[PDB]
């Protein structure tokens, strides 16, 4: 029955980790997958987290199934993180949150939900975008179309080209936005542009879906939510697929959430009940661990304090790594100018190397980047910075 | 966009959880959802589990993403527990295992895989069956048909009906089987009946799918795997969705596995690549916690010894509650004769109660059972047995 199955091509991201973990080369450098690395080159468990886990070890008394939608407290905290402590969304009880296995699980949950309870047929994703977006949506039976975004010869956000592209989107179409830290470009809309898109989308009748996986890595917690918050003030309905993988260093515990908003309580409850049915036919209930971690920290004043500090440290190192990177490129006598890299934000930088420069960088020097030329700046360290820049310069 | 969404009906199982939580009557009794309770009435965290957890707290240095298929050790152990220590399956390298978020997530992973890579169009589930089977499969765009199973009158396995009904399954159809501890009848075939079924299925051309969620609750780890093992010797291709939720008391951590078997190593490999693609478009990678716990305990001779005893205790306690239940029923007044209950395996007995009788026990005596009349014997304690057998008798 399987005699005919065809071999799938491997994940452009997840697949590279396999090649990586296979070269027996001494000085290999991994700048592919979106992990945060410290000065010493490791991917540490944060301390606030270790503290939270200790607490859990002492205090848990049962492993009793969670409800479909997970931990209440977790949902509450996510909302305020998301909309504000103040908010009317929260005040009017307009939103409902489901804890899912990572922000990947939330995307799928939303897709399954949309495909089965709405008249949605297409979803609009930026170009370029996170490669898994297409697979998730196609998996639910939805079609994906792209909208212009990135201005390659200037490394910018091509606003009108983005807007003109969107004019092709019909009313009732889904349009996907990246909260902040655009993956893989690192180019984000300003607050004005966010406001414009908000208005437009209200006129054109689109349903907004925000992919929020980097809250806190651009400028800060509250200010990273600005774009989302502007949309929220104008819309009656929207979906937020959020992740705690990067901001809590909880990658393998799978912690994310799916937030549903409707014009009002009665509607949202009705709507959510179906979202629940979609979950039940998937993984049933969500994994407690990582989510208990996040709820514990967000719920405790001390731990939260530590956590925020650990987060601000993460963000700053990355910003340091980015200046260090171009300066060194410079000193190493790089052809082009790479100063645009200083303007982007988050873990990734769109380097501008070609398919075959990245292919070369790898076969030849053990430097691992994603085919699109996306580079993980958080994987860079003062110790690997020269060898790195020396390889790049050698291929350009 | 969400204005016309209709409210979903509640889950026969999970839904009761909700009502239970909200019921304020003091002496309530829960015999709904499949959770193991102790003499004192709690869902405790096993000792071997708390140990393994301590070990993790101390030894973990990273939260790094696991791979699509999870922790290699986990899969290795799972295959041994499943096929036995030195199986040819393991030796020939025919099976491949993916770690999933519970047995639920394994079921779904298999459905998505099947629906997309094979020409499978329909799935055969027993009557009666675990309510969620239907939903998972339908979600994948698969048809679910039913096969005769239980004989209500003499409360037993009707082999002819079972056999005669399958007679309509076509070649290339999936036939789903319960490893042991039939949910919800508690009626399992004999080894001899297992052997018969194993021959038909081959002759007839079916693709067997085993739902294995109660390994260890019938007779023992190995004994419990017989039917599966007999199937494994004749078949070329097989699917296994297993759960560690009940045998490890790890309910909310979501630990399960999906094992894919092919005629050979190359085929299975090729096939598994697709299964992996299906997972990437779903939740990406699995939750580390509970799986780490399982691998830790299975790979350490000492922790393993403790666990197997903990598990033996569970099974034993349950069988005690069985006989206590009938005796008390009788000596307390019952009209009917519930002795058939002594011959079922697992957490659950099919009580023979009416939809009206279960509604009533709920509404009137605070006793929670599932509408089909399935009761959780493992939710019964020596302290609640009195008031319980009284409620029942009063509705007879
Ligand atoms: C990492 C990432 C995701 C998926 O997040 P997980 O929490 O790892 O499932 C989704 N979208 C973007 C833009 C991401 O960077
Ligand atoms: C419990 C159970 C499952 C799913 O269990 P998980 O909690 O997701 O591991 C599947 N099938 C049967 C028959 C079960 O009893």
């Amino acid at each position: 029955m399987f005699e005919n199955i065809t071999a799938a091509p491997a994940d452009p991201i997840l697949g590279l980790a396999d090649l990586f973990r296979a070269d027996e080369r001494p000085g290999k450098i991994n700048l592919g997958i979106g992990l945060y690395y410290d000065e010493t080159g490791k991917i540490p468990v944060l301390t606030s987290v270790k503290k939270a886990e200790q607490y859990l070890l002492e205090n848990e008394t049962t492993k009793l199934y969670l409800g479909i939608d997970g931990i209440p407290e977790f949902g509450r905290c996510t909302q305020e993180l998301l909309f504000g402590k103040g908010s009317a969304l929260i005040n009017d009880k307009r939103a409902r949150t489901a804890q899912t296995p990572g922000g990947s699980g939330a995307l799928r949950v939303a897709a399954d939900f949309l495909a089965k309870n709405t008249s949605v047929k297409r979803v609009w994703v930026s170009n370029p975008s996170w490669p898994n977006h297409k697979s998730v949506f196609n998996s639910a039976g939805l079609e994906v179309r792209e909208y212009a975004y990135y201005d390659a010869e200037n490394h910018t956000l091509d606003f009108d080209a983005l807007i003109n592209s969107l004019n092709e989107a019909q009313a009732g179409d889904v349009v996907l936005f990246h909260g902040c830290c655009h993956n893989p470009t690192g180019i984000d809309p300003t607050l004005e542009q966010w406001q414009t898109l908000a208005q437009l989308s209200v006129e054109k009748g689109w349903l907004p879906l925000f992919d929020f996986a980097y809250q806190g890595f651009a400028r800060g917690l509250e200010e990273d939510a600005e774009g989302l918050r502007a949309f929220a003030a104008m819309h009656k309905e929207l979906i937020v697929a959020s992740s705690y993988s990067k901001n809590f260093g909880l990658y393998n515990e799978r912690v994310g959430a799916c937030t549903l908003v409707a014009a009002d309580s009665e509607t949202v409850d009705r709507a959510f009940s179906q979202m629940k049915a979609a979950i039940r036919a998937n993984y049933s209930s969500p994994p407690a661990h990582g989510a208990s971690v996040v709820a514990t920290i967000l719920s405790n004043d001390a731990l939260r304090a530590i956590w925020e500090q650990e987060l601000t440290d993460m963000r700053q190192r990355i910003q340091r790594m980015r200046q260090l990177f171009v300066n060194t490129l410079q000193e190493k006598g790089a052809n082009r100018d790479f100063s645009f890299i200083i303007k982007q934000n988050g873990m990734f930088s769109f380097s501008g190397l070609t398919k075959e420069q990245v292919l070369r960088l790898r076969e030849e020097f053990g430097v691992y980047a994603v085919a699109s030329g996306r580079v993980n700046v958080a994987g860079m360290t003062p110790d690997n910075m020269a060898p790195l820049c020396e390889a790049i310069v050698a291929v350009l």
